[PDB]
């Protein structure tokens, strides 16, 4: 709006009291966006002494009870209180002390208004340093402002250990770990307490910060055992929205994490936020273009959370998608669907998907299906796996074969069935299984449900027909309507059903030839 004629002669002076330092969890003394100031509009060329007496009357403390420490920015990017000499700069101008920083911030040390009172201790500009103290509690992972101290440069670090303990509520003689909080993402441990402050601290200045904590075994029970780790985590912090993909339109919940986290750490933060096993969750990389879940994140991901978020533009809402699982994410990742046909005791087909071990044998699949189905009444209770192509059985698979060695279900159907009673242990000297398929007129025109059939040497074809129809169930002048043939690689010829006696070697391959083209029995009727 309209600036006054003499507005350029004035400057802003923001006074911060030490109560603003209490509760601060970050680096330095306060957050510039949360701090509350007492604001003064003062002439740029008023002197320091004028401001001091003015401020002393404004705040209600005599000049004996207050001291001014300008908040000066350091070369390393921090802002810290700094020394200001009363009877050597008290007549320099406010703006020349300011170094032309127009909103000029100053920390006002006062005596506790609890007294008045004894005045602030004197302070030798040359041999004394004002240090700031923070205590780090690893159990609550928190910072606790512990005030400031006047101390001689020559004082030994060990001599500061009492007051620290005193200000933290620790019992005296508690062993401590001490750090200088140099700057964000740099917390340097003070390794020798038996040396002076000027030797122990990097570039000893007024406004330096010592963070201290107990030396305690229980520290290792926290996610952040040291102040060093705490400040690293804080520097790498980032809020991320998490959304369940299975719940449509979910707004999801904000979780505070750190850019340096690996898969296990973010998984456990989110799992405790959801109260589940971290292993019963699956996460998804971002699609990287528009909001929506991307590719599944393998549980053994080697990257960091920063890699997962690198595609979010500098102010896009960071968001990751997950879903909750019914099994551990490892088993979820290694399960493989095997879809096949279960043929029940009624001779009817159903589609069933089993999830055995991807490295299992055929027996694993057979037992997975046996757990799912109701078997026949007084039946064998043992299952077998058949491979069907174009309505013909081409193979019986033995239980020791590896599953991954089987052709995928891509027009080649697999059929699990219970073995009939007459087929569990056939007479190996005179009894044989042959495959049976339905065809119409010509052999390559197959249809229907093929099956395995036991036949006996010397038997008359009549009884083969009887057991065929017993397992098939169809009107008898419907069953009598059709013919029977023996088939080998396209060639076929019919059995005289009036009087033929079953000779097994009419159905036998060439001796020594276990190849997949075996002779089979064909039923020749009409379809539907
Ligand atoms: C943040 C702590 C708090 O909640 O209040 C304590 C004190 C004040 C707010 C102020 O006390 C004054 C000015 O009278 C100044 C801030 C502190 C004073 O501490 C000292 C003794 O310098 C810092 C905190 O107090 C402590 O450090 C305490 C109570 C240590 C336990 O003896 C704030």
């Amino acid at each position: 709006g309209p600036l006054g004629s003499e507005a350029h002669l004035y400057m802003q002076v923001q006074i911060v009291a030490e109560d603003q330092f209490c509760g601060h969890q970050g680096n330095d003394m306060y957050d510039e966006e949360k701090v509350k100031y007492t604001v003064f509009k003062v002439l740029k060329n008023s002197s320091l002494a004028e401001f001091v007496q003015s401020l002393s009357q404004t705040m209600g403390f005599p000049q004996d009870q207050i001291r001014l420490w300008p908040m000066q920015a350091r070369s390393n990017g921090t802002k810290r209180p700094a020394m200001l000499d009363n009877e050597a700069d008290g007549n320099k101008t406010m703006i020349e002390l300011s170094d032309n920083e127009n909103p000029w911030t100053i920390f006002l040390e006062t005596v506790d208004p609890e007294l008045a009172g004894a005045t602030l201790p004197k302070f030798d500009k040359d041999h004394d340093v004002m240090l700031f103290l923070k205590m780090y509690d690893p159990k609550t992972r928190s910072l606790n402002y512990c005030g400031h101290i006047y101390t001689p440069i020559s004082c030994k670090i060990r001599d500061l250990l009492p007051v620290m303990c005193d200000r933290a509520g620790f019992i005296q003689d508690t062993s401590l770990i001490l750090y200088e909080e140099v700057k964000p993402n740099l917390t340097e441990r003070i390794q020798d307490y038996d040396v002076s402050l000027d030797k122990a601290l990097d570039e000893l200045m007024d406004g330096d910060i010592i963070v201290f904590q107990k030396d305690d075994p229980e520290n290792d029970n926290s996610e952040l055992p040291t102040a060093k780790e705490y400040f690293r985590d804080l520097y790498h912090r980032v809020d991320v929205i998490f959304c369940d993909k299975t719940i449509p339109n979910d707004p999801g919940f904000v979780v505070t994490l750190s850019n340096r986290m690996n898969y296990f750490q973010v998984a456990k933060t989110v799992a405790q936020r959801l109260n589940t096993d971290p292993m019963l969750l699956q996460f998804f990389k971002s699609q990287g273009y528009r909001d929506g879940p991307g590719n599944p994140l393998r549980h053994n991901y080697e990257g960091t959370l920063r890699d997962l978020l690198q595609f979010f533009k500098p102010r896009q809402p960071k968001k990751l998608y997950y879903q909750q699982l019914k099994m551990k994410i490892t088993d979820f990742e290694n399960r493989r669907s095997f879809k096949c046909i279960w043929l029940n005791s009624q001779f009817r087909e159903e589609e069933i998907t089993l999830y055995p071990d991807k490295h299992g044998c055929v027996r694993d699949l057979l037992e997975e299906c046996k757990k799912a189905v109701e078997l026949g009444e007084k039946a064998s209770g043992k299952l077998r796996l058949l491979e069907i192509v174009s309505y013909k059985i081409i193979g019986v698979h033995q239980e020791d074969e590896l599953l991954e060695c089987l052709s995928p279900a891509t027009s080649r159907t697999f059929r699990i069935e219970e073995i009939p009673l007459d087929q569990v242990d056939i007479d190996k000297e005179n009894e044989m299984l042959v495959t049976v398929a339905h065809f119409h007129k010509e052999v390559f025109g197959t249809f229907g449900i093929p099956f395995l059939l036991r036949i006996h040497q010397g038997e008359h074809f009549r009884e083969v027909m009887k057991r065929i129809q017993s397992l098939l169930d169809i009107q008898e002048k419907e069953f009598e309507k059709f013919k029977f043939a023996i088939v080998m690689m396209g060639r076929h010829q019919y059995i005289n059903e009036d009087e033929y006696e079953v000779n097994l070697k009419d159905f036998e391959p060439q001796p020594g030839n276990m190849s997949h083209p075996r002779p089979w029995l064909g039923l020749d009727h009409f379809n539907k």
